[PDB]
């Protein structure tokens, strides 16, 4: 399986295109996310001489769900 | 006084040998069987209707979002699999829902209900719908 | 005649699905 989720790290917005979707923190529900690490719970991992913004978007058919979620774990590796 | 009403969780459509109940783990596809019982009460003529059994992702009964389970005294719509088996006449009222868990990030689903104690003497309040 | 009743347990599902991962610069 593969979706080819188009992730397009910008200078101020992380944007991931691929039902309601939401980031780790319940808002940012439309998919965009500000690059500010204090916004919708973006994970910061500064491995040496780089900085990656990891996040786990989730797609669910209805706000109640039955046996099917879409846990898209996308990261942005900035210089 | 207080007509203390209790409700438990049974494991099967089989309405006995239920779960003891501390924190139940279920397949989202699976089914659970909760029945409101009028234990420790009149039970000779007082029925037990199921008016507003509902669900919410918080111990508190006052949440912004909450699952309906059954509104307006019976059989909430919008749910594919709902069965109020014997709510109403008997001192035991039973209904079945498929497991679920809400939007956002919290795996904590709770069940809350509102119960009105009908009587079966010259009071035709069988819950009709 | 209109008391409120709650279930004394937590309903913990085992919802799980297809993990995905991607990269970007
Ligand atoms: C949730 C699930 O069913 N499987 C895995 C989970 O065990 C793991 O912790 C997670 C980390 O990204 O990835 C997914
Ligand atoms: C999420 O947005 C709702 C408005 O829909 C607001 O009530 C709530 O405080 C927000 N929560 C966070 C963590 O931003
Ligand atoms: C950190 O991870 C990125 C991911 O592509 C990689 O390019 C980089 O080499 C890693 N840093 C180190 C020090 O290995
Ligand atoms: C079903 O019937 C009774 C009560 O419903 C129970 O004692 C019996 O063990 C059950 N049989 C099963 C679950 O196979």
């Amino acid at each position: 399986h593969s979706l080819q989720p188009q992730l397009d790290c910008g200078p101020r917005e992380i944007k991931v295109k691929v039902v309601i979707a939401y980031l780790r923190d319940p808002n940012c529900s439309s998919v965009t996310s500000p690059v500010q690490a204090s916004a919708c719970r973006n994970i910061l991992e500064r491995n040496q001489t780089h900085a990656i913004y990891k996040n786990t978007l989730s797609l669910v058919n209805d706000f109640i769900i039955r046996d099917t979620i879409l846990n898209i774990n996308f990261q942005c590796a900035y210089p």
